[PDB]
């Protein structure tokens, strides 16, 4: 659980993300694929992208990043009260895409990296701490939903 001031730091930087959801979405996916290339194997229509520039020119990738960040934002705004919003992600992660929690740690690292690269002035230690706790809670609660659906990833 996060304190009310921790949630405000999370939503404060998140408001900055929403000034450019598409570009943040692209930088996060690209950072994920580069840091942890195994993750790119989950995306059938994205593994023909061989270069950073090709990934940025792909409209489908950009659209996907907005879909990912929109869902994540809607969860964060619930400040922990996110069972209704989380359940559909658990279901497709556990029953369709098979996305292990380690891969959610990978994209969590990418999110922190890009937030610090773009917003250092609104993402110092305390805000990094708060966002870390929020994503930790996200992963903890999706793991528990994964197991209720019979996925141990
Ligand atoms: C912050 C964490 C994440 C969020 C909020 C998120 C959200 C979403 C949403 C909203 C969709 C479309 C709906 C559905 O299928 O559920 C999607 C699809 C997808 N996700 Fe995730 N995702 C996350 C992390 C990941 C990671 C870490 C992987 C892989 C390494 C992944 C792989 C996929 C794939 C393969 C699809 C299907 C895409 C298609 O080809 O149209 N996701 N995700």
């Amino acid at each position: 659980v996060l304190s009310e001031g921790e949630w405000q730091l999370v939503l404060h930087v998140w408001a900055k993300v929403e000034a450019d959801v598409a570009g943040h979405g692209q930088d996060i996916l690209i950072r994920l694929f580069k840091s942890h290339p195994e993750t790119l194997e989950k995306f059938d229509r994205f593994k023909h992208l061989k270069t950073e520039a090709e990934m940025k020119a792909s409209e489908d990738l950009k659209k996907h990043g907005v879909t990912v960040l929109t869902a994540l934002g809607a969860i964060l705004k619930k400040k922990g009260h996110h069972e209704a919003e989380l359940k559909p992600l658990a279901q497709s992660g556990a029953t369709k895409h098979k996305i292990p929690i380690k891969y959610l740690e990978f994209i969590s690292e990418a999110i922190i990296h890009v937030l610090h690269s773009r917003h250092p002035g609104d993402f110092g230690a305390d805000a990094q701490g708060a966002m870390n706790k929020a994503l930790e809670l996200f992963r903890k609660d999706i793991a528990a939903k994964y197991k209720e659906l019979g996925y141990q990833g």
